[PDB]
């Protein structure tokens, strides 16, 4: 439509112009009030994915970090991806580092960030899905949308299973899955939890207090899971790429012997030095440079674990070839994020239009046969 591409006219000077945690916000706020164009489109049924029971309707949808306080979940869902992932969220709010905390090189198509880990609280942020759980109940284009949230610690908190085990008894409760991220360079000292010993303590942590909101409610699931599955949340786990050999296998064995729901590769990295705006920066990279780095952590894990895991893939997505990097490397699933800076609110549009004619070039009969090809 003319509503898409005037308004990629738009972003694109914003892009040019103006701070990025500005824009973010700004055009949040516009998603807030309902002024973003839609993608009524029906998805491709030979598109479909899922990770155990909980399905997706496409194979595209938004990464943590982008609505962190589930502020535009409606509009964001709205312009064709089947799911996004708030947060990460805290169990009191925060104000993140000093700003500015984000930038981005435009030729190079990626991001840095320190933001540090601002949200406005678990709390507050619970109501905001709440209310969207409602909105979803009376809309016809939310129906089938997964909502995930990502939970963390807040910055000076001794132990992060306290801080998670607030989050889920508040908002385990609206959400379809729950990713916990031990993996994020804004702050120090998360990044330790990513030890094999740590990791199982918070998974078995997490199970048990998600399996907890259902022992110790009497209602029956349909009036107890106020979300889309009516089922408890799944729990991933998301990893950092800034690990060696040994670590991943470590880790690759904790989440088997877990049985965690599924794992999202990746977070930012750190390890990129060769962005010129950036060198001054401190932070974690996101974007185009991640692209690579991304997909090997994808096929590493996806060996390590022996393909019983479920991957989520994050890191470089733009194209609908880039897509089916990340599927046959061994993703059921993707997640954007850069790309809606640079390519705007089309992306999903097209993505799916581009990872639809590949799956028809490549032969395959849907996207699940094209999974972990490698
Ligand atoms: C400004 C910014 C904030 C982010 N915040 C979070 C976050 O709070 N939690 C999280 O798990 N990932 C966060 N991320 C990482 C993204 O979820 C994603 O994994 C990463 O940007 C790679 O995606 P991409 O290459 O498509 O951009 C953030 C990224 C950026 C750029
Ligand atoms: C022009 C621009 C846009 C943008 N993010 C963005 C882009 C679009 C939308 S949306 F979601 F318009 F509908 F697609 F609201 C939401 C967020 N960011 N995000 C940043 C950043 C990297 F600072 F977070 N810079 C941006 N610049
Ligand atoms: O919000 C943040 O500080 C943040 C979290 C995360 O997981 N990754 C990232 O790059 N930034």
């Amino acid at each position: 439509n003319p509503e898409f591409f005037l308004y990629d006219i738009f972003l694109k000077f914003c892009l040019k112009y103006i701070d990025g945690e500005i824009c973010h916000d700004l055009f949040l706020l516009l998603g807030k009030y309902n002024i973003l164009p839609y993608d009524t489109s029906n998805d491709s049924i030979y598109a479909c994915t899922n990770i155990k029971h909980l399905d997706f309707i496409n194979p595209f949808g938004v990464a943590a970090g982008f609505d962190k306080n589930g502020v535009c979940i409606d509009s964001i869902l709205k312009l064709g991806f089947s799911f996004i992932e708030i947060g990460t969220i805290t169990p009191r709010g925060q104000t993140g580092n000093a700003k500015p905390r984000i930038f981005r090189d435009v030729e190079s198509r990626s991001i840095i960030n320190s933001c540090g880990f601002n949200n406005m609280g678990c709390d507050k942020v619970t109501e905001n899905l709440i209310l969207f759980r409602k909105r979803q109940e009376e809309d016809k284009l939310l129906s089938k949308h997964i909502v995930g949230v990502s939970i963390g610690k807040n910055k000076d908190t001794v132990n992060i299973v306290d801080d998670l085990k607030y989050c889920i008894n508040k908002i385990g409760r609206y959400a379809d899955y729950i990713a916990i991220n031990v993996s994020s360079p804004n702050t120090p000292g998360l990044r330790d939890n990513q030890e094999a010993g740590k990791l199982k303590n918070i998974i078995l942590s997490v199970k048990e207090e998600i399996d907890n909101l259902e022992k110790n409610n009497i209602m029956n699931d349909e009036f107890l899971w106020f979300n889309t599955t009516k089922k408890k949340p799944l729990v991933f786990v998301k990893l950092a790429p800034d690990l060696n050999q040994e670590q991943k296998k470590e880790i690759a064995d904790v989440l088997l012997e877990t049985n965690i729901d599924g794992m999202i590769i990746s977070n930012t990295t750190t390890q990129i030095n060769d962005i010129k705006s950036f060198e001054n920066k401190k932070g974690g990279v996101s974007g185009a440079k991640l692209k690579d780095i991304s997909t090997k952590f994808i096929c590493e894990m996806y060996n390590y674990t022996n393909k019983q895991i479920p991957i989520i893939a994050s890191g470089g997505i733009f194209s609908g070839l880039d897509a089916l990097e990340k599927i046959e490397a061994g993703a059921s699933v993707c997640q954007l994020y850069s790309c809606l800076v640079f390519n705007g609110m089309k992306s999903a549009v097209q993505i799916k239009r581009e990872l639809n004619h590949l799956l028809y070039q490549r032969g395959y009969y849907n996207l699940k046969e094209a999974i972990g090809r490698k």
